[PDB]
């Protein structure tokens, strides 16, 4: 009847299963994803419905892949982190037994090959990170290529994974605060060079410095994100109990 204590009431239990193993979570009207975008990644629910975004802090790698390695056997084909994510996206379920609850994860793809969530709009939307794209540079540097956009996480920078929404169908809050996500890189040659490094450079880490971030990856962290992932998967896989 009163949406709000029962918005606060869905967080918090979606916050005691995810935060301690590196997650945090936002929440958002589905309208507020749906009016950016063309139809065909619309999400067909009412657009009141609520919604949650999920990322991925840096201790997910220590708090939730690390203790997976050590009891799921590895399936073929799949990153090992995509695995990871999964497994916890399905405790939420477990969580909230008696609500249908849909979740999509950053990783999933359509046969057609466009993702099944754009995980950058939703972060956005849900006020998590600043979604900077080619259109905030007015005339750009960068002509006829692709230039991908980048979120930045004012806490982590880029040093963050966005990792999945669940949706609540039947749960409508109409009056859902609107909270803007933080324009923290707000001049713009520091979003030329976070788009340059994004897309150019992204393998040196630097674009993840575009603000100055709590905490970054660890270097063990960044040796697996760094390996190829195939060779990952071998290399877990084989270490495995
Ligand atoms: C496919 C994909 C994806 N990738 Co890559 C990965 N892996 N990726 C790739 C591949 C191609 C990317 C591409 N084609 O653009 C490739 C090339 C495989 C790749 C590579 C990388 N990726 C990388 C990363 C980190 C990410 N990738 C994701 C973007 C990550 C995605 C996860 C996901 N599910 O979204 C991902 C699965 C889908 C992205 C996509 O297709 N979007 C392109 C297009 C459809 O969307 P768009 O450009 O935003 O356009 C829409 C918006 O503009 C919107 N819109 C319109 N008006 C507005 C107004 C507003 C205000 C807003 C907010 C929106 C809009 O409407 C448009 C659609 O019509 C990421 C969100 C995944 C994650 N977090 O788990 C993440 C970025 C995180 C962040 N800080 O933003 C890499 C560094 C490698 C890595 N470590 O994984 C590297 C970066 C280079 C690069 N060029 O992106």
């Amino acid at each position: 009847e009163f949406m709000e204590p029962k918005v606060a009431e869905l967080k918090q239990k979606i916050e005691d299963t995810l935060c301690p193993f590196g997650f945090e979570v936002y929440p958002f009207q589905v309208a507020w994803y749906n009016e950016l975008l063309p139809p065909a990644f619309h999400l067909p629910l009412p657009g009141p419905t609520l919604a949650f975004l999920v990322l991925s802090t840096p201790a997910m790698f220590d708090r939730a892949l690390k203790p997976f390695l050590q009891s799921c056997h590895l399936r073929m084909l799949t990153d090992p982190v995509d695995q990871c994510v999964a497994y916890h996206l399905g405790r939420v379920r477990e969580s909230l037994p008696e609500l249908q609850i849909e979740i999509i994860a950053d990783y999933e793809v359509h046969p057609n090959r466009r993702p099944k969530i754009l995980a950058q709009t939703a972060a956005h939307v849900a006020g998590a990170a600043y979604y900077y794209q080619r259109q905030d540079v007015e005339a750009d540097p960068w002509g006829n290529q692709r230039i991908s956009g980048v979120c930045i996480h004012p806490r982590f920078g880029g040093w963050f994974a966005i990792r999945g929404v669940v949706l609540l169908p039947g749960i409508e809050v109409p009056d859902l605060p609107p909270r803007k996500p933080h324009d923290c890189v707000p001049t713009r040659a520091d979003r030329i060079a976070l788009l340059e490094g994004f897309n150019f450079h992204w393998r040196d880490w630097t674009y993840r410095d575009a603000v100055t971030p709590q905490e970054r990856y660890s270097e063990e962290q960044k040796a697996y994100f760094s390996t190829p992932p195939a060779q990952r998967l071998a290399l877990l896989g084989l270490a495995q109990p």
